[PDB]
């Protein structure tokens, strides 16, 4: 539970990462594996990433860099009422991509960092503080759903 109010702060920062996704996106996972290199791994496609400046130049990563924040924003535009585009996400990440649930809270921080870096007259500490709950709701809402698909990581 978010106030209107702080959904507005959301879906206001959210446009920055929509006039960009891609570039959001690839930035997003090269923090994430900077910060968490165990994250690296669940990537098959990424395995053999060494460096960040291989990282800056896989397309690929881009790609899938791009998928995830797309995938995001659709969620956080529902301000809530995302079961439906929950209920997927659950399925792959807990069944086949074989993502725990503390693995939500490393990619939520890296966003954080990113919209940190990139926006720093925008998000202040009202908009840092209204995102940090939307992730939050989402990160447990995922967390429910895998609990009753029997998993839990
Ligand atoms: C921000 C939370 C996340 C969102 C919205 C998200 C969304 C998606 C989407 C839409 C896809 C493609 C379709 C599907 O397989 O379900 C995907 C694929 C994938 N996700 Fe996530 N995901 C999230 C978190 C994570 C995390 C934390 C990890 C690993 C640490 C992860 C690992 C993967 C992998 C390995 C794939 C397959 C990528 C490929 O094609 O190689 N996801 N995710």
């Amino acid at each position: 539970g978010l106030s209107d109010g702080e959904w507005q702060l959301v879906l206001n920062v959210w446009g920055k990462v929509e006039a960009d996704v891609a570039g959001h996106g690839q930035e997003v996972l090269i923090r994430l594996f900077k910060g968490h290199p165990e994250t690296l791994e669940k990537f098959d496609k990424f395995k053999h990433l060494k460096s960040e400046d291989e990282m800056k130049a896989s397309e690929d990563l881009k790609k899938v860099g791009n998928t995830h924040l797309t995938a995001l924003g659709g969620i956080l535009k529902k301000k809530g009422h995302h079961e439906a585009e929950l209920t997927p996400l659950a399925q792959s990440h807990a069944t086949k991509h074989k993502i725990p649930v503390k693995y939500l809270e490393f990619i939520s921080e890296a966003i954080i960092q990113v919209l940190q870096s990139k926006h720093p007259g925008d998000f202040g500490a009202d908009a840092q503080g209204a995102m940090s709950k939307a992730l939050e709701l989402f990160r447990n809402d995922m967390a429910a759903k895998y609990k009753e698909l029997g998993f839990q990581g």
